[PDB]
């Protein structure tokens, strides 16, 4: 039940509500309640992480892998493209983001602010280009990082 | 007392104030004021609501529902969205603030204050994400959430 | 005296001047310095205040619009727009200003900024929010924003 | 030695460098090296200040005007407009960087330190609206604001 | 030691990231992993440094250049452009991410934030100007950036 | 905040109710349900107030006035009766009561908790002698006296 | 959080685990594992709650139905069973396990710690009589009961 | 950064040395200068590693071939011998080197901190074996040893 | 913070101010003026150093060429001769002065008087030279002369 595993559980509720969205609606008499459930038979997702502490992220990745296959999902369904550090994680994402076969991108990483000198500014940056991102692409993303 | 309550009125306000200016001029020889009845017959909203604490967050939803009916509002014009967390909120909105049927979306949530430093992140992003929405696609979005 | 007063004379001397940026290029003897008059016949305005401290806002409201008559300004080229709570000013701002008679937009408010939690955030968007919309639509606004 | 004479440097050369990248491509059969000179006949440039502190501002504003003569610049092809506050500054000089004959813009200032509450939100917003003019307005401007 | 060295091993790597990943479509049934290469044959680079503290700088850029010819590049297809400020880097930048020809914008620069004036707001623009414009153009920036 | 916020709305809470019940069942099939909406269009009122500490008293009948006409109310439809003090409230309440057009009763009063002798017999027969109106007639009548 | 979604997701692995190992063998002529996957389509369950503690034994009730229809469950699917007490449970439970259609049972209820000896003697019977069902009429039962 | 990327990034540029060298003689008109490059493709190399202290020695010899890969290197090309001590490496390095195919040689190993007497004596040796043998081969091998 | 700059600078103008007083003659009523300008296009300017403490020097006569480039110079334009000693600077500048396509003429050297031999003498002695040069000859002639 690592953090990976979190990364995984909000990626899979997102891929169905918005095909629900986009979807016929309802025949109305009463409220059009749209939820997401937890299928994962025919999604195909997008994973980024960062080189930097290895040791640290292997675990991480190798969670989240496990909570698609287990609700369902084929591992020959799955892109992983790795990063050199985590500034360069936003751009990234973008080229996965905008591939019409792409339903989900899950963001992994681990953040260094604090532990050395001179990197708050890099820290707030990556928070804030994955958010942003999401909106104009018209697109859910999962976000997931550790404090060192 | 309760903020779901407390939200869901601003809503009603302002729908019917900015369909007071698209409309005609008011009296001349007089400087106009501008104010929102509080009627809510033939407008149409719609909520989104996250889960965490889910024993708290079930209250809050249920006020916003019963102030929008009991002021003259139709069950049958109510959507509802539900998302997995606090983080996920602003893509939903997107997706009915710019739908040509609604009229204003209100936003329940529940914030971390100093718990750990990933909540405090997000805390950041999704005050900032709802503004900018709402300026972009010239419709009313309502800050309904709670902290701690 | 009040804000209200050193928030008005600002604004006065802005859509004048605006006037004179795009007035006739028949120059070029020497170096032009453009300034702002002081007349107000045939200047439209806008004024947006907020409801939260009712016993405040009253005066302001009251010791503004006094300034406006007292350079030549007739109450019939004058519009307000009353708003429930302050953190929803920008919105309705935006509506005002993209109409093509007014020429200028100030704004009363009432901020709690550093007092307590769940408003330091809604203390800070709204002066960003304000400040981008002038670059956008290319009409002065006058950040009218007071705290106890 | 002062940011007038300072801030104004930076202006005459951006405005050879801007000259020079769009006049022609690499040269081939070695690197490429492109570079602005001090040569300020044949430009135009703008000028915008702030009315408080009228003191220390009229120094300033002399010290830019010194240079752009002293390098060779006719004084006829010189603008300058005052705005009576910092917040303004933004709006103002967005109008100048429009006009097509300018080839750029510099901007002089003086802030207070904490006379009221909530300055810095006033504070910062100048700063970040002159970087994102110069972006989309593919043009220079220059920071050469003083605190007190 | 040469943070120049650092900043361009990235650099090199993440283009050939984006050549693979948009290129030509591929099937299998095993998982698809994606990986970043040092290998600079082909790869079109452009750079940017600043005046500022000129002892230091200009042994930087002599390490970024020694970079790309070692591991494979041509000194024929590098562009250099030089600015007089960290403040006025991002504009410059701009211009060079827009040429077709180029596929990686390296900046190196020099702050030394901290008791000095001026330097604790622009410290904050230049990086937020950067991100900025690789999402918006899609082509990836270093930020090699050294203080005291 | 006013106590006469709060009377008001009651009024048409009760008024809605039995102008109900007097029409058809419901839906069957189910548990019958009978609620009363806060719309206040075309329907008749009437206030009656004390005169002593008109202080208080007009600020908390002008508290009342608002209500309904924010609430969707025609502002030329509710009457207002004055008395010499608390022990005329009764007889003037029930003239009112019997007219053929007004629909519901709403009672204005100061008082101090047993400032005399006098003052403590006043106190039960005021509240007794309205209630029994109430049930005589079949007709609605808040009750919105002040203690202290 | 709750109880509920703990107890359903052991019922939904048992069911997957149990349909293995009746089935036929695998090949691969190597070490050979057995797993149960999260997939709830096709799969029948029953629950029986108990009445003490009106308040919280229908929140746990609740959660328990979200479990199953969100993993792919169907509403009309699952059998309900409620009676008053804590140590009437495992003769209810018995009549349902034995059915051919059940594949799961569920078990929810509350203990009272300490208050009265005579409650001492209920707790230990429930527990083991539960389990003896189990391997008696071999089918999986789960044990969601809370105390304190 | 440990021995075995730093040791192998030795081979890759003398084998790139040596070709140009031997490749033509002094341009002429000019100063002539001789430079290797980091590319591996179409070059095949040679290890050797000690079977002794298995564990730190796993770590580095997976190091050095990270590194040939990297930078373009066919890994059908690498060719790995195993030796129980490290008083027999330099016998072994030259069995590969005399062969023809091979361009160059790398040693790795680890060394003890005096466990018995006359250590000096075997662990100088190796180090001077390896010096004679390169000259007299022509052929660089590099030295890559660590201490304990 | 480059001597060579601040020595630079003054040569330039001084050219520029010999072009006018000796240019053709003025009539005029008001008072004539006569001021330096730095603007150097068509000069022709000469440089003499030292080696004396080659590691500095070599610096300082980098930042001479470029603020003559920089300000519109002409690298073709420019003779540089170099010496040996401090001593012996003066005679070297003779010839150059003596030149007909001469305008001025820089010199810059180290001297490290104080507890060292023969430096009190020739401190003195060469800075005779120059200025007696200057006026025979009727050629400015800079004195950029650092020490320890």
């Amino acid at each position: 039940g690592n953090k990976g595993w979190e990364a995984a559980l909000s990626a899979i509720e997102m891929a169905n509500l918005f095909k629900s969205l986009r979807g016929t609606g309802g025949s109305g008499s009463s409220m059009e309640i749209y939820e997401g459930k937890l299928t994962a038979e025919g999604l195909r997702f997008g994973i980024v992480a960062s080189r930097f502490n290895h040791a640290l992220v292997d675990r991480l990745v190798e969670g989240a892998i496990d909570c698609i296959v287990r609700h369902g999902g084929r591992e020959e369904d799955i892109t992983l493209v790795r990063v050199p550090g985590s500034w360069e994680i936003p751009v990234a994402a973008g080229e996965l983001a905008r591939k019409e076969d792409i339903d989900a991108v899950i963001a992994i990483g681990v953040l260094i602010r604090g532990a050395t000198p001179h990197f708050d500014y890099i820290a707030s940056e990556v928070s804030k280009g994955l958010a942003n991102l999401s909106l104009e692409l018209r697109k859910p993303i999962t976000f997931g990082v550790i404090t060192a």
